C-alpha cells in the first residue's frame, strides 16, 4: 500500500495521553522511534502529571501496530499502515477480570514525519484493593496474540485479545481487550483477512530518570496466515 511506503525506515513516535481512573487523573508522554522492518518499538514515557495512580504494565497496549513487521505474503492484509498517513482512531474497552475496565479513544496519524499517537482513558469500577490501584502487578510484561478480523461495513477492523499480567504474589490478571480501528481519511484501506500479530516486550527504567516512567522495547510481528 502507499501508506506503506512511509515505515520503511526507521520513524520518530509521540504518544500522549490523558487519563482518568475512578477519578484519579493524569497524564502520560512518551517518544521514541518504531522500526516497522523489524517490528520493532522502543519508547520511553513519563507520568507527567506526578506518580501513576495505576501500574505501568496496564498501560503498555493503549500507549502504535502499524509498526508490526508483516511478512511479504501478507502485505494485503496490514489495514493500520494502509490508513497513514491520514491515520485511524483506535478504541478499546478493557475489562481487567475481576476488576474495573478502561475505555480507550485514540487517533494515530503522521504529523510530518513522526508518527503520533494521542489518546484518552477513563476507568471506572476498580477495587480500591485490586491489583490495579492496589498496585500489586510486576514491573515487567507478557506476550501475547493480538486477532485480527475485518468489519467492512465500517471500513475497518475488529481485533481481540487477552494479557496476562504477572501478580508480586504468583498468580496473573487477566484483562480482556476488545478493540475497533477506523481510518480517519476518506481513501481506500486494506481489509485483511483473519490473522494475528505475536507480542513480545521488554520493561525496564532509565537509572538517570527521576520522574515516574517506562521504557519499553517492544517486537510485534503477523502471522496466522500460511505461506
Amino acid at each position: 500500500s502507499k501508506g506503506e511506503e512511509l515505515f520503511t525506515g526507521v520513524v520518530p513516535i509521540l504518544v500522549e495521553l490523558d487519563g482518568d481512573v475512578n477519578g484519579h487523573k493524569f497524564s502520560v508522554s512518551g517518544e521514541g522511534e518504531g522500526d516497522a522492518t523489524y517490528g520493532k518499538l522502543t519508547l520511553k514515557f513519563i507520568c507527567t502529571t506526578g506518580k501513576l495512580p495505576v501500574p505501568w504494565p496496564t498501560l503498555v497496549t493503549t500507549l502504535v501496530q502499524c509498526f508490526a513487521r508483516y511478512p511479504d505474503h501478507m502485505k494485503q492484509h496490514d489495514f493500520f499502515k494502509s490508513a497513514m498517513p491520514e491515520g485511524y482512531v483506535q478504541e478499546r474497552t478493557i475489562f481487567f477480570k475481576d476488576d474495573g475496565n478502561y475505555k480507550t479513544r485514540a487517533e494515530v496519524k503522521f504529523e510530518g514525519d513522526t508518527l503520533v499517537n494521542r489518546i484518552e482513558l477513563k476507568g471506572i469500577d476498580f477495587k480500591e484493593d485490586g491489583n490495579i490501584l492496589g498496585h500489586k502487578l510486576e514491573y515487567n510484561y507478557n506476550h501475547h496474540k493480538v486477532y485480527i478480523t475485518a468489519d467492512k461495513q465500517k471500513n475497518g477492523i475488529k481485533v481481540n485479545f487477552k494479557t496476562r499480567h504477572n501478580i508480586e504474589d504468583g498468580s496473573v490478571q487477566l484483562a480482556d481487550h476488545y478493540q475497533q480501528n477506523t481510518p480517519i481519511g476518506d481513501g481506500p484501506v486494506l481489509l485483511p483477512d483473519n490473522h494475528y500479530l505475536h507480542t513480545h516486550s521488554k520493561l525496564s527504567k532509565d537509572p538517570n530518570e527521576k520522574r515516574d516512567h517506562m521504557v519499553l522495547l517492544e517486537f510485534v510481528t503477523a502471522a496466522g496466515i500460511t505461506l
